């Protein structure tokens, strides 16, 4: 509630409340494409979202989350580097004030305009709160966004943002199909990392897709009209809610493709 993305509470301050900010497996990272190792034993990713049940969209003061019913195996991620079944609980984005920045992961130091995170937790741990305490508790599928053509599957999200302008606002958001947010290819890089916001827990297997999706200038402009603040507090536009790349330290990024 103290932390954020401003000059006085931004990523460079987080370590004072959350010392794991300087830990051994922090995210995001830069993905050096020439140094990533193809790993022929990585299985294809299995994204099974056909029974997904979205419930609600919420402005939480740092981003907006579209939440799903995760009380049964309705939308799950399996395969790739993962063992077992991971259930979709929410997705959200990080984005910039300018098209030239906004993603958390970078690719050969390149920043994308935004980055989508589809967050899943390992069902062997029973619930999300237990999963985040485990080194293999979460799998987050990260997808880069660049500005170009509109993404039709994103539009329903863009159109509800006026109803959740400020922190703490939520709206019903049922029957949304997250398959409309995926690129054509599921080729990916993978490495062990962390949540990219406090509490920065080191519980995530990151799976970052090689192929970005394109969204229109009008779509990302609507992201930038959201507010970090609550209604009746001074207006601060919700932009640049991304953490910069952290040191790779003792990790190797693996690639599913060559
Ligand atoms: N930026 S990220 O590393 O992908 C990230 C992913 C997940 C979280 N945390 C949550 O999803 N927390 C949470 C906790 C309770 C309930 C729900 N939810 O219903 O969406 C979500 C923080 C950062
Ligand atoms: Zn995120």
């Amino acid at each position: 509630h103290h932390w954020g993305y401003g000059k006085h509470n931004g990523p460079e301050h987080w370590h004072k409340d959350f010392p794991i900010a300087k830990g051994e497996r922090q995210s995001p990272v830069d993905i050096d494409t020439h140094t990533a190792k193809y790993d022929p034993s990585l299985k294809p990713l299995s994204v099974s979202y056909d029974q997904a049940t979205s419930l609600r969209i919420l402005n939480n003061g740092h981003a907006f989350n579209v939440e799903f019913d995760d009380s049964q195996d309705k939308a799950v991620l399996k395969g790739g580097p993962l063992d077992g079944t991971y259930r979709l609980i929410q997705f959200h984005f990080h984005w910039g004030s300018l098209d030239g920045q906004g993603s958390e992961h970078t690719v050969d130091k390149k920043k994308y305009a935004a980055e989508l995170h589809l967050v899943h937790w390992n069902t062997k741990y029973g619930d999300f709160g237990k999963a985040v305490q485990q080194p293999d508790g979460l799998a987050v599928l990260g997808i880069f966004l660049k500005v170009g053509s509109a993404k039709p599957g994103l539009q329903k999200v863009v159109d509800v943002l006026d109803s959740i302008k400020t922190k703490g606002k939520s709206a019903d958001f049922t029957n949304f199909d997250p398959r409309g947010l995926l690129p054509e290819s599921l080729d990916y890089w993978t490495y062990p990392g962390s949540l990219t916001t406090p509490p920065l827990l080191e519980c995530v297997t990151w799976i970052v897709l090689k192929e970005p999706i394109s969204v229109s200038s009008e779509q990302v402009l609507k992201f930038r009209k959201l507010n970090f603040n609550g209604e009746g507090e001074p207006e601060e536009l919700m932009v640049d809610n991304w953490r910069p790349a952290q040191p790779l330290k003792n990790r190797q990024i693996k690639a599913s493709f060559k």
